[PDB]
């Protein structure tokens, strides 16, 4: 299910997204709830200034002024919030099992299920016949695989885009950020129909629309850095064309040779859950190996 | 199965996050459905005073006052607790949920296990049982060849057990030192008289006395959880715990050929042995070499 | 599992607390979700009392009154009826989950269970492989009998936990009757708010109030039911010694004059195991006469 | 669960009972806690309208205080006597799977029977291996030691009927005198004169006119649950349950070895019975000693 | 599984219960939200008339009115309908599980199953284990034989369904039919309720009535339907003689002229499961003369 | 399933139903939540004329006049539409599930799925023991079905039926629709006869939902044609090939072996009806048609 090969540097970003979407759930509630601008005219013992207004009116004022007073953003954050979120869950997860290659990680995927637990392996490291069908099945997708450069370039990609649209995200949230204002002077011209020109407007959620927009700063900030980090491990290790170098003098079988290429890269990435199905598969991407089951079968 | 690997110290500490998570949900939700500052204008059988002040001018006022009057904590204590209680509860769980020391921790824990229905062990204190005995005693020298030098069980751990005790020493400060700014009648001077004329008003705001009683509430609890972790804190420093030694083991079996575990199985040990003191002594019987050679030479 | 463990008393005791608790989730749904005190200004054919007031100076009106006449508790007798019920809760049941004092809980039961279905002990009451396995649990029996009948681990804390349940039986018996008479439904209150609203001296009264009453009088009844059977508890838990036991009914039935009495940890398992079934107690304390186990060994030998 | 396997006819028909019952008690709280009280008006002991000038607070006072100073003992907390007697007559039929005293016995006859009926050996003698069917023996003489020793298990499906019986007698009594008294058009005075002004009122129940109905349902839905306890409990001392024995089976199987049960394994057996008459064969094959003997010869 | 067992008139049965229900529900649904007696008051350019009456005291007239005014059906036409709607379901499902009454066709159908399934049908109207599976099959099928033809379990539930459901049928259409002449959209109430509110006689109109009438129209008929496959039922039940069988084409066309004439259950058992598949009865048929076990008895000897 | 059992005409219907169904279905759930007139009294810088009516008497007025002035197609189509829709899918399932013809199309297909895939039929037009056994088991069950099911005409006509009834059907509806179609519109003109009560006479209505549910209506009436298109196509496959007697012609020559026959009446239903959905099916059963080849089959058990 490709629970195996996910690096803590595609983890931590997945529980992000998932807090993400969890702030805009909230925001998205909160803008359900509530009764939005609530406006009234100005006039351009201490008993109280009888306006006179009838309420269609007053809901006529209020429509109008929250839709020629308010910025941007802040009538509408919530919803940048979870598109922003759905994009970018989209392209982290999505990217690597894509409809181009699904087949190739699949494929190795079952391979590397295989040859996890392979009784001739479990000999060797300290069934025959299972051992050839294996040693078959390994040959096969080395010369398939191997033989492969889709399963690289689509890494990068995600990962490009990822940090892009952090980028991107911290600049729109850094501007638009602090024009989300309580207090408003709304100056439209609706005069024959209601009577009081100039009118003041304190929109009702801002102060929540504020504190949300600052932890959804923070929370995209942290997943920016990460795929910060990402880009700099993808690119500063050469993670093409891995080497049993250790592997060779770490278990005495000194013809186990270099894979390249699509295996270079998932065993670079599949090293990082766990630093032993990588002496696994060495042993059966060993030839000597193949001549002693040979002999052991006779 | 961590079951034997959760200390009393982790046991209060997570039920008393249950309860900390649950005043902090019902606190939100009673946070939603009791409306709010009810302000009214002042004036500074008996016939009401007719106040004159229509029914969307009162919103006005309401929702002024609700924001700049009333102060900070009163307003999202809810909220604020929930957030810390969420961070206390997902600090104490990543000593089990971090790639880097869980797959080791659980091959720890398998083997653990593996090493308790020796007979064997019952014999020391079927040709398969022999078999199975060097298997287990191979096994086991290879994860703790495996776990015994980089030692990240005796740091991680220490690590989140400051950092919970700092939190605690924080949330404390704060929520009681600002535990008294929530108040019944709070007095609003705003001014706004050119749309609705009355200069100082009135605020008396709803759920300010369940929500006094319910930080004391959380306070209590969180000074004993702050008590408990550095309780824990001193317990896993009074003696440097990065090095074992079973000499009780040595003492009571005659085996004395063991040597004094540290770093990773340090760790282990150590903190295995606080679920259950005797269970130390089954891996004892997979630590000599005199039974080895006397199962090898049984198998013959 | 250890359901093999639990007295008679306990046995309902924990069924009477959960349903303590229902009582206290119904009553904090009665407060939040229904409405609370309405009030009125007192001027302290028919007619028709014209007062003007807007109505937000009502609600000013209700919601200072609701929380300057009503009493210390019937404002508040959900969330001290859940408290103390999940005070009781805890104290019972940290008596078989302590770190430090579970793992003599599992011995003692393991030892039991083995001792149970052992078939050598159906040869002892009148092969190789099952006489060594015969042997093996009389291994075991001697091993438990040296770890687990030395102290009073489990003799010190179920009487310390009676203890504690008789005293909040008692505490929770005291208040809970003390102002049970002070929630009412019609109260008088007078607060100085007048230059605002006009009238100083109204008449209140509490909606959900004569409910309240008759629940809580129902959460008396059920707290002094479960006092009742702590106080039992703290009776058969005071009267006979049980840590020093004396398995003589086994030695007259078997006929065998040498199974030892235990006593201690192990005299008090056996006397609280015996309150389940008065079956396993002879099944567990035959497996260990010396004669048994020479028996045990010829048949090996 | 198979907590299903020792049931009458009885205990079915009590449970689906008991389930409509708390459906009614459910829907009656339901609607009280979701509607409209008693609405009461101030009473004046072409045309044009009597306007009576009286705020809407006032009127909610008159309100709360008529109706719940006129409507009687029963017809405002109708909803909670059945839920509360429903839970009682619902808890009454667990204290025979539940209780210590009776659980074990429980178990066992479960577990015995189970592995009885599943027999080869069944199909060997009654058409007239080895150790394993012996050690079902063997746990069948251990099973049939602690259980034919006395009176325990048919105690309880003999008390339990009693207490049932006792308390639907009760139920049918006390919502049979306090049901004729929920009306509809009721009076009030309340001596709220200064507060409101007028001193007699009237009040219609709101929801007055299912309460009749659905008392009705539940008067004989207790009458159905109140006559099927009546009959179990007539069965309990009618026909001999305490002393069974498969001699008609001992006909129809040929070996007149069987034995004659009593007590425990009376009312175990014939209540197995009663379910399905075909458990009692299935088991009582591993209960004559000559079947043990071929048992023993197939072992060779 | 019961697939094969279900007659013409239990799947339609099936059907128009299903349409009852869905029909219950929608009345209920439909009362819930919009039902609701509006009145007011009668006094016996075009300038408006003030009633002059407050927002309480038209609560209390329409509250009085939509009881004392609308008849018994009138106020609940749903609820009558899922009453015998349920009762129905009730019926439906009843002869199948009566004590356990699920064996007593159980050992029917597995019957029918092996013997349809056996080779030596068309052997006879053209191995050892076979021999042994023709001792099997006719060692059940004389088990079978006594016990169902042995009394009335399978007959009286059935016919007793039967009746059930024309008695039910007949009786909600006639007792609908008689009174549906009084759901209407004016209703004239003259409470005497007028030193309270004044005004003497009001005139009222029901919110849903004129679609409860269409509906209880549409009710009728569906009823109607089912109803008449339950008269098919008086039809088929008290015509034919099914308690007797006959193997009057079993000898015709398999050759064996000494198939016997089944009697009680076993034969209204053979007359019904003819309707479902007229196969299965050569099938079990075949193990009902001596001949079948000799010819078995012959060949695997 | 019936898989070879659905032309092209039960292919189009069975999902034309679904989507009728659907507009149904949202018709009613509209209707339940917004709707009703919201009626005015008539008269038969500008300042409005206070009217002077309580807020209760304008809702019975809303009441009467919302009842007693609006035409029946637009106060319920959305029951109507469902009421067909479900009339219209019954009628469509009916004959493949009737009691005393369904067995039958059960064994056709049972005999259908035996002969298509069948390596004696393979061997057989390509020019054992378990195969030889196969082949004759197969003859002999061939031979009984064909006297078993070609007796009658049972479920051959029964899909004349179903055609005529889903025609008619669609013929009513093409009528009621088209028909009271211009009874639905927005601002009707009432006059009750309360003048006692409430005070004015001749009142008047802008209903809502009308000038959506007409527009619904429109496009609900289109695609009901499209159903009755449909089934008159069928028609032409119901009464212009006699298909109450098969030929199996082609078979003779193209496959070698002229000697099985041409069924007729049911058989010839069953066969041509199997000929739409797959034409090969028709020569897979025909190899186990021949009495040279169950002669073969018998000769090699032999």
């Amino acid at each position: 299910a490709f629970r195996v090969l996910k690096p803590w540097w595609d983890v931590f970003t997945d529980y992000l997204s998932v807090a993400m979407l969890m702030i805009g759930v909230f925001g998205c509630t909160l803008q359900v709830m509530q009764d939005k601008i609530i406006c009234l005219p100005k006039r351009v013992e201490m008993k109280g200034l009888k306006t006179d207004l009838d309420l269609q009116q007053y809901s006529f004022i209020n429509q109008m002024c929250y839709e020629r007073a308010l910025h941007w953003y802040a009538k509408y954050f919530p919803y940048l919030v979870l598109i922003h979120t759905l994009v970018f869950m989209l392209c982290s997860n999505f990217w690597f099992k894509f409809p181009g290659s699904s087949s190739k990680i699949e494929h190795f995927i079952s391979i590397l299920g295989k040859c996890f637990d392979s009784p001739w392996t479990t000999r060797a490291l300290s069934e025959g016949e299972q051992a050839k069908a294996l040693f078959e099945k390994v040959k096969k997708f080395r010369l398939h695989v191997e033989e492969g450069d889709i399963l690289y370039a689509m890494y990068v990609r995600q990962t490009v885009l990822k940090v892009i649209k952090f980028l991107i995200i911290i600049a729109y949230n850094s501007a638009l950020v602090s024009k989300v204002q309580f207090t408003v002077d709304c100056n439209v011209d609706i005069q024959d129909m209601t009577g009081y020109k100039n009118f003041s407007c304190n929109h009702t959620m801002a102060h929540l629309f504020s504190k949300l927009s600052f932890c959804y700063l923070c929370f995209v900030s942290i997943y920016g850095l990460t795929c910060l980090y990402t880009l700099y491990w993808l690119f500063y290790r050469s993670l093409r064309e891995y080497s049993f170098e250790y592997v060779r003098q770490e278990t005495g079988i000194d013809d186990i040779p270099d894979v390249k290429n699509d295996f270079a890269f998932m065993l670079h990435m599949i090293d990082q859950y766990d630093p032993l199905y990588s002496k696994r598969f060495a042993v059966f991407l060993s030839e000597v190996s193949e001549n002693k089951l040979k002999q052991l079968n006779l």
